[PDB]
């Protein structure tokens, strides 16, 4: 008889599912630890109307890719950048697009806009964030300026996770055992010492993170700059010893200018030199919080 065929089934369309032949590449917004992320639009109708999306994907760190997708797949917070999506072994993440980018070009384009009271409600932003990101058991490993991107005037997300991991249960940290290219001026001292990673790690990272916000994230006031400043820039594979020998001297980064000691002093319980010594996320937002109200 007739040439048998199968029976088409129902088909409901996936609104996370974003087909190649519509991702149109428009430009790169940057790099970070094996992936890169683009902008693009995202344009069925082929009219140029279709919503802006940041697209992550790679130049086995496609298995490391697949769990961040899955990481923040799974997160839903204000202050965490959205998930819309993935474009399929590869695999592309797809995320909202936060046009005026991270802190660290934000800031310096918008000093006259962004007083104090902003810089101190961001910094609560950023530790809400930080402690939904906590509350699910996950060290982000990477909080910088950088991976802070800017909603709006008033509000912040934190824009990357691709070095983020799980804590295991009933257990205080994760050990890494890749640690090359980490940021190690943004780092707290069990980190550089022991390659270990707590909740109160990524505590040490915001003060750090704070300090950037806190100086409108100036090129010549970094946390690198100022650090090499401090130990000797000239001490290749050395330098991370030097630096964690002034650590443990008790020697900090100053305060910024214009910061009041009193947000120093916030900044500083960030950086107790052991773990269990420092400020949580939840008594930083308290103290942000009875200094500006
Ligand atoms: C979070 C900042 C970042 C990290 C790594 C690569 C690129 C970027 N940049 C600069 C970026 C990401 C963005 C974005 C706008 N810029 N909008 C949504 N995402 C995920
Ligand atoms: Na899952
Ligand atoms: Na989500
Ligand atoms: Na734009």
């Amino acid at each position: 008889g007739d040439i048998v065929s199968e029976k088409k089934p129902a088909t409901e369309v996936d609104p996370t599912h974003f087909e190649k032949r519509f991702l149109k590449r428009i430009r790169d917004l940057g790099e970070g630890h094996f992936g890169k992320v683009e902008l693009c639009r995202y344009d069925p109708e082929g009219d140029n109307t279709g919503e802006q999306v940041a697209v992550k994907s790679l130049k086995n760190h496609i298995a490391d890719l697949k769990k961040e997708i899955e990481i923040l797949r799974n997160l839903y917070h204000e202050n965490i950048v959205k998930y819309k999506g993935i474009c399929t072994n590869g695999i592309k993440l797809i995320m909202e697009f936060l046009p005026s980018g991270s802190l660290k070009e934000y800031l310096p384009k918008n000093k006259n806009k962004i007083n104090l009271k902003q810089q101190l409600k961001y910094a609560v932003q950023i530790c809400k964030g930080m402690d939904y990101l906590g509350s699910r058991q996950y060290v982000h490993r990477d909080l910088a300026a950088r991976n802070v991107l800017v909603e709006s005037e008033h509000q912040v997300k934190i824009g990357d996770f691709g070095l983020t991991k799980a804590i295991e249960t009933d257990k205080e940290y994760y050990t890494v055992k890749d640690d090359r290219d980490s940021p190690v001026f943004w780092y707290a001292p069990e980190c550089l010492m022991q390659s270990k990673f707590y909740i109160a790690s990524d505590v040490w990272s915001f003060g750090v993170t704070l300090h950037e916000l806190l100086t409108y994230c100036d090129s010549d006031s970094s946390p690198m700059a100022l650090f090499l400043k401090m130990i000797g820039p000239t001490h290749g594979q050395m330098t991370v010893t030097r630096l964690v020998n002034t650590l443990k001297e008790g020697k900090r980064l100053p305060c910024p200018p214009n910061c009041p000691d009193e947000v120093y002093q916030l900044m500083r319980k960030c950086w107790e030199f052991q773990p269990s010594n420092r400020t949580s996320f939840q008594n930083l937002i308290e103290g942000f919080e009875a200094l500006l109200k």
